[PDB]
């Protein structure tokens, strides 16, 4: 494939379907999701985005990332902080779980962000773009199966307020990725890192499913 974005999308088709097939994600799609299962996914997201956005801020000016740096449009941490306060309460920071599978994901993120900056774009792509184009469908489901009250909170994560049009921003971000110059070596590694990203989510889904079936 010519474009890195077109290359990524095609190289991760397999793992993505694999992601959709995961037991946890299947039940989620089959409208089957519990408050406890949803809390774990939000807790996970908070840990993942904290680490990811921590590393993006460290490589904000680097030529290997600057092109896809859109902090106001994409930051999710603040939104998740708001959400976890609703799901876990005022003391959420003390009680939210931080599991081994979440730590594995968080660890690879810090590693790439500290010793392989040129691969960070692979994680920002997988997370941000994935949650943006598939966000609505994923939220639509959850909010029905959750039948939560109407306190006006708990799902801020699924809404990117600083993005007027998801499609127009998607194409813009892709454009910026395709503008990134890299050796075929690096490019191949970025492609790999994206596949790796999907595997870190899949094993995470496996673990969460395990924790909820005792
Ligand atoms: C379990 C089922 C999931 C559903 C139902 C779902 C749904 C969606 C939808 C509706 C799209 C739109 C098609 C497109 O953008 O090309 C999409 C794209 C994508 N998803 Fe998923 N997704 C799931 C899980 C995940 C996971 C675990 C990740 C990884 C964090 C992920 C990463 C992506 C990426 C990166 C794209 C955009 C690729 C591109 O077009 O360049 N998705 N997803």
């Amino acid at each position: 494939p010519q474009d890195l974005s077109e290359a990524l999308k095609e190289a991760t088709k397999e793992v993505h379907t694999q992601a959709e097939n995961a037991e946890f994600m299947r039940n989620f799609q089959k409208g089957q999701v519990t408050r406890d299962g949803f809390k774990l996914v939000m807790a996970s997201l908070y840990h993942i985005y904290v680490a990811l956005e921590e590393e993006i801020e460290r490589n904000k000016e680097s030529p290997v990332f600057a092109p896809v740096y859109f902090p106001e449009e994409l930051h999710r941490k603040a939104a998740l902080e708001q959400d976890l306060a609703f799901w876990y309460g005022p003391r959420w920071q003390e009680v939210i779980p931080y599991t081994p599978a979440m730590q594995r994901y968080v660890k690879r993120l810090h590693e790439v962000g500290r010793t392989e900056p040129e691969l960070l774009v692979a994680h920002a792509y997988t997370r941000y773009l994935g949650d943006l184009s598939g966000g609505q469908v994923l939220k639509k489901i959850a909010q029905k199966a959750l039948d939560l009250p109407s306190s006006g909170e708990g799902l801020a994560f699924f809404t990117f307020p600083n993005i007027a049009s998801a499609t127009k921003f998607k194409q813009l971000y892709e454009s910026r990725m395709n503008s990134l110059e890299m050796t075929p070596a690096v490019r191949q590694r970025v492609i790999e890192e994206a596949k790796t990203a999907f595997l870190l989510n899949i094993q995470l889904f496996e673990e969460l499913q395990e924790l909820l079936t005792h």
